């Protein structure tokens, strides 16, 4: 990749800014400029490429043959009991989770068993995130 | 790729951007300006691909056979019991989850058993997020 | 890759800011400037690439074969039980979590059992993060 | 890679910023630049690659084989109880938390069985984190 960037808040070329109690004054700003930006990608002079698969197969004999491919989840559990026995009794609750398998970005590529592969490939994944936020 | 980027508030060429009390005064902004961008991307001069399967099966014998592809979920649980038994009692509560499988961005590609593949792939997720709030 | 870069706040190429109880005054900024950026990024001059996989069998005899691929979870738990049994008794509680088996960013490529592979692979990740927050 | 970089706050070419009480007061500020970046990265003249995988099996006799790729998980627990038995009794509690395999990122590439690979691939991961956060 080119140029992959995560701002706060505030970005710019150029930037004059000013705030609050500002007694900007009397003032010169001059600007000359000459930001010229050029870009050549994944740019691909060829003259033979080839994807070649080949599966010969003759006199054989083949019994409880098993190809899993990957995440194969299995026989999984998640058991998660809550009780409240009050009696004269006061309870405050306040902001109280109980998250089980939660997710939030979930990407995937060339998940295979497999693969004859010829090119770029990426993954970008900027953010801001908060799980849980009280007064 | 090529720029990819995350402002969390604002974003410019240029800004003389102000704010709250601000007496900007007797100004003389002044602004040349020559961007020039150029791009030139995923180019392909090519003179002979080929992407070839080829599958010969003669006088062979077969059995018990299984291609699983990725992501084989299988005999999952999730239990999740609560119970709240009062007698002479005061409950509140507030803002009180119970979260069980939550997923937010799910993205998949080439999620396959094979795959002859040739090109530019890609995968991109600008984000904010917050699960909870409360006060 | 180039030029890859988290900025917490403000970034620039230039920035003349100001804040606050600021008396800027009688100023002369000029900015005379000549950027000129040039890339030139996974550029490929190929005369002959073959990606070649053959698979001959013969007379052969082949039992009780298994190929996984990875993560192969299996036969897992998570037991997580909660009980208040309370009388003549004040409860508070606040921003009380139970968390379990949260997640946030999953990002997977050639996530296989094979692969004949030719390129650029990539994987990027800027983030902020907070799972909890209370006052 | 080229120029990876983490900024707590601000960055820039050039910063002529103030804050606060400043009088920035009867000034010349000039800036001539030439300021000219060129980037050739990834770049590949190439006159005959091969990526040749071949298997030959003849009269072979082949029982109980078992090919696990990586991160095979298996017969996990994790068993979390929690009690809370009062009476007559004041109970407390603030920013109480119980976390459980939490991630965070999570970032996978080529994670195999096998893989004939050729070329470039990169993994990067910028960040601000905080898990926990109360007063």
């Amino acid at each position: 990749s080119i140029d992959v960037k995560y701002i706060g808040v505030k970005s710019a070329y150029v930037s004059y800014d000013v705030q609050k109690r500002t007694i900007y004054l009397n003032i010169t700003n001059t600007l000359n400029i000459t930001n010229n930006n050029y870009y050549s990608v994944e740019v691909e002079n060829i003259t033979a490429q080839v994807q070649f698969s080949k599966t010969v197969i003759g006199k054989a004999r083949l019994n409880n043959i098993s190809i899993i491919g990957p995440l194969d989840m299995k026989q999984i559990d998640y058991t998660v009991p809550t009780v409240i026995a009050e009696e004269m009794s006061y309870m405050y609750d306040f902001c109280t989770l109980i998250s089980i398998k939660v997710h939030n970005i979930v990407l995937m590529m060339q998940v295979t068993v497999t693969t004859t592969y010829f090119g770029h490939s990426e993954q970008i994944s900027q953010e801001r995130y908060q799980y849980v936020d009280c007064g």
